[PDB]
């Protein structure tokens, strides 16, 4: 049936590691996110999901941001984003953060589906495509790539 | 689009690491497997698809082996076994194996797709579900979780 729940263990050579968890109760419903990260530079992180769930070779082939509704790059509150930006994992002064969102885009179903994918988290904060940049409105600007992972099924 | 080739990444605690790469031309046609492995004991090592792309709690969250058409545990070639069987892996004296199959079962897309799911190789040999033992008809009786990793879709 309908895909309910997900996980994805981020890791890297970075020193960076994380866990990002997604419920999603009705086939259509919003997705809950809620993820924890270590080893972080204190401050805000840019967090996406990426188009392949490809990994090898230190995350340079998970590809661009996931993007099926052919949109610039924003915030998550934003109208015009892609699918799948998350914006900022904000880290403390001891490296580690607590990211928790509702996100009406994402899913883990249907052409939005996110399962087999990646999860980024980068080296700088994602300026919400607000920066002035070129980068800002393709990649918030965010940096390197830390952390990612493949977006598995979880058990529900 | 349909998916038509996918990675997967393994990993684990035991000094055992592995890349898996599949291939599908059309939806629901044959999927061609290879694998590639270092760090293992010499001999066969049971090689299956588990049901959640879960590996938290090591590989043990990965769960069961993926089983939509509610079958015994089998061969490849039986025609009742487990959609995630794909038997085993091959292990020289230095540790390194090469996996190839072709696959008629799994599928990248569909209710038989292993997107999202967990690739797990195995402490020993898979008895194909002929050993007579409590376990040859559920997991073939392979023992414990070497390496693990969730399956991605790859760049096309
Ligand atoms: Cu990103
Ligand atoms: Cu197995
Ligand atoms: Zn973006
Ligand atoms: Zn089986």
């Amino acid at each position: 049936g309908s895909n309910m729940k997900a996980v994805c263990v981020m890791t890297g050579t970075a020193g960076v590691k994380g866990v990002v968890k997604f419920t999603q109760e009705t086939d259509n419903g919003p997705v809950h996110v809620h993820a924890e990260f270590s080893g972080l530079k204190a401050g805000k992180h840019g967090f996406h999901v990426h188009e392949f769930g490809d990994t090898t070779n230190g995350c340079t082939s998970a590809g661009a941001h996931f993007n099926p509704t052919k949109q610039e790059h924003g915030a998550p509150e934003d109208s015009i984003r892609h699918v799948g930006d998350l914006g900022n994992v904000v880290a403390g002064a001891d490296g580690n953060a607590v990211y928790n969102a509702t996100d009406k885009l994402i899913s883990l179903n249907g052409s939005h589906s996110i399962i087999g994918r990646s999860m980024v988290i980068h080296e700088n904060e994602d300026d919400l495509g607000r920066g002035g940049h070129e980068l800002s409105k393709v990649t918030g600007n965010a940096g390197g790539r830390l952390a990612c992972g493949v977006v598995g099924l979880a058990a529900e």
